[PDB]
């Protein structure tokens, strides 16, 4: 008998099951694929590493600003080993991790019918709508197999599809992205996405808008064609990328004999994350909190740490699902936390609501030989509410804005104000202290 | 008449000048060389443009980890025509400012003897002690002279020679820096240092120790010996560059027939920046505050623009010397906030302290093809003081140190904890997330 079996060893249940190994509980784990699942295998790791390599390619084609001579070609084949060299290492670790704590390990497909808590902790997996052509498209994840290609289009403007983008055409190969709407990351800050857009169509990724795709032909093997319902069509695309959303692994866990209640196929909890029926509990983006979703490793992590605590030692510490910091690894990436500044005012009206921003060149491109006009920029977004000038959000576009955010963060949460941030004595030089002097 | 005259077109007279502008003061400023003075054309605009210089560098000796087949030369004179080329366009920026905003710009050296309110604005300038030899050196300045050389020996080990040498050898420059102490940086928490002094000396940087030099020689021209009080001798330099700090440029401002104060040059001021003369103001590193002296860009850019209000329009806004945020642009670089560990237990007492401190491999180098070991470390320490754990120190060594502080720093301000810390969802994968996971 176990005190808590884990069912999932991604990102949630491995930190829960490890947690409460560490109270002394009786765990075990079950997982089928690889460990570490989604954020490992297919999502924040290699896509991070992609990530990188784009950034080494731009560092590359640039060098002779800095006073280098350089003369290179890339090679994705190598990318491909080198990274999936990295990824093989990591499962051998998480499997380390598993038995220095004393955790029992479990390799198999989990199903309900020894323990005495059980975790449901098995996120999603990708969702392909009822279009024509689908068949002849693939997901996020298969992206990680291609080592070869000459133009690659995307389905969707969320942030997968963005950072993929960007990472693709910094590999060489031809770019487009479609979006339903007006312009691409309809749910962040209008102003940071103008300055997005812009940089992207100077590095000749192509973005369409008002797109619905509702064809996708196969004229051969690698010869691909994307319909849209207005008139415009989009020929030769080896593959086509369909980053639609994501979908609970709950289909057959021989749960409903079991009035685990279900949204759509998302499994409900409570502040603490337990299901309609006890002992049985769900932390990981395969459920959903009342309703909050949320869909990051860092959160999945918490959620499991904090319940083994209820578990385990004591209840006191809940999860926090508002204010959750984010960084879209675009080109150049965001970091964005809180609100926008049209969040803002839904929610507490423009009379109430003052905005600074900032728009600057990071010293990087100084030596650039080029306008200045022309140099790929650094905006940033303060949004306040209220009368001392609480920052209900914080927003920054540029090189090494997925670093400066985390920091701002603890100040969020700490309900700071344009006066902390006044008051606080800037770093020389950085791109950061622009937060400080946005007078 | 004027209402105030700027003595220094440095850092702070600039930022007071056109601060005091702004609130409608007849203001002046004299100037007798170009704009922007140490920080823009000797200091942290260069210094930071070399930086990144070496980090091009080491991108382009590494790329072929990322699947790039990468040759590259590289070539000094050029980073310096670029380098400099930039800075001729700052001069020009900053002089057009100065008649956006009214301030009657002057040419020519200063000295006292038409204005109501005058303020001194003239930093430092370098220090050679009385060495034999040191008619053979050079100085921090002169460096960026500097287009042709094999050997360079750095006499010092404050933060400007340490960024230095470590700009120098990934440069192609070998390299060799001279320390009275154990360790360089010996005012800055040990257990970072320990891991600066590692990876510098694991990229071939001779970091010598207990070192006091009693001549410089010159066998001939750029064949230059460096002799040590304890018997070691070291030859071949083409420079010897001397860091030993910097003076006052308070020599002849025609002053003492004013019985303005003087320690040692630096000109005594109050809370308010005032002089022992009213009418009589004086901010930049030229001055020392009580005493606190501080040489950094952004404080001489907070005192002048302070200081125009109380001249302007209300006197509530005074300059905070305590928690000044700092980056070693070193390489690693190193953000420092606060207390060290052991100034922490000079001032509270060890019973009282409680060190939180992490140690990993960024992912930028999964895919470096090397054993784990021996890759670029990051790590970081938390330094708290109490009971409910107030963080009194902050600081950390890696691949974007220098901007995953700022933030931090905003929260220091606001007298966060470990708990404020540990409250904040992390950001995933960054570097900076670590700090939230200290457990
Ligand atoms: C391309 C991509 C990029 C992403 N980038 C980021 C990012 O940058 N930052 C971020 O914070 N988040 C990112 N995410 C979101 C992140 O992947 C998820 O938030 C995270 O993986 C959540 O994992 P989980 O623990 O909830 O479930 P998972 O990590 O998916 O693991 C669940 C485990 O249960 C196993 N399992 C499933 N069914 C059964 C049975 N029956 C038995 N075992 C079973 C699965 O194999 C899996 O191992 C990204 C996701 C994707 C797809
Ligand atoms: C190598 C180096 C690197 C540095 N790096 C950093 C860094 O990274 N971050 C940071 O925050 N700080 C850095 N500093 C410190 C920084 O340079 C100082 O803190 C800053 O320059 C202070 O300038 P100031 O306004 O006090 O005086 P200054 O900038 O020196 O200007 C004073 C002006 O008055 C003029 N003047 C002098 N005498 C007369 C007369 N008589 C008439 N006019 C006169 C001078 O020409 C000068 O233009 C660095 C300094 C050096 C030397």
């Amino acid at each position: 008998v176990y005190d808590l079996i884990v069912i999932g060893g991604g990102s949630g249940g491995m930190a829960a099951a490890r947690r409460a190994a560490r109270h002394n509980a009786k765990v075990a784990l079950v997982e089928k694929s690889r460990l570490g699942g989604t954020c490992v295998n297919v999502g924040c790791v290699p896509k991070k590493i992609m990530f990188n390599a784009a950034s080494v390619h731009d560092i590359l084609e640039n060098s002779r600003h800095y006073g280098f001579d350089t003369k290179f070609s890339f090679n994705l084949p190598l990318l491909v080993e080198r990274r999936d060299k990295y990824i093989q290492r990591l499962n051998n670790i998480y499997r380390q991790n598993l038995s220095k704590d004393k955790v029992d390990l479990y390799e198999g497909t989990a199903s309900f019918l020894e323990g005495r808590n059980i975790l449901i902790a098995v996120g999603n997996k990708p969702v392909f709508p009822p279009v024509k052509g689908i068949e002849n498209t693939i997901s996020s994840d298969e992206f990680f197999n291609i080592k070869e290609s000459k133009k690659i289009g995307i389905v969707g403007s969320g942030y997968i599809a963005v950072e993929l983008i960007n990472v693709i055409k910094r590999l060489g190969i031809d770019s487009y992205i479609f979006a339903r709407g007006n312009r691409i990351l309809r749910k962040f800050d209008e102003s940071v996405i103008n300055v997005l857009e812009n940089d992207m169509k100077k590095n000749n990724i192509n973005i369409v808008t008002f797109a619905d795709v509702v064809e996708i032909k196969k004229v051969s093997d690698k010869n691909l064609s994307i319909h849209l319902s207005d008139g415009r069509i989009y020929e030769h695309f080896d593959h086509v990328i369909y980053c639609v959303g994501r979908s609970p692994d709950t289909e057959n866990l021989k749960l409903e004999k079991l009035n685990v209640e279900t949204n759509n196929n998302y499994i409900v909890v409570d502040e603490n994350q337990r299901t309609s029926v006890n002992n049985i509990y769900a932390v990981g983006d395969c459920c959903m909190v009342k309703f909050y979703n949320v869909q990051l490793t860092p959160v999945a992590i918490n959620a499991g740490r904090l319940l083994a605590d209820r578990l385990f030692l004591k209840k006191t510490r809940k999860t926090n699902y508002k204010l959750i910091p984010t960084v879209i690894f675009s080109h150049p990436p965001i970091g964005t936390i809180g609100l926008s500044e049209e969040a803002a005012i839904q929610i507490y009206g423009k009379e109430n609501v003052k905005i600074y921003e900032s728009k600057f060149t990071n010293l990087f491109f100084s030596v650039y030989d080029i306008e200045p006009e022309l140099k790929e920029k650094t905006y940033l977004k303060l949004v306040c509410v209220g009368k001392d000038e609480l920052i209900k959000g914080l927003h920054i576009i540029g090189l090494n804005a997925d670093e400066i955010v985390q920091g701002f963060a603890v100040a969020l949460k700490m309900n700071a104000t344009k006066k902390d941030f006044d008051e606080t004595i800037p770093i020389h030089p950085t791109a950061a202290e622009e937060f400080l002097t946005l007078q």
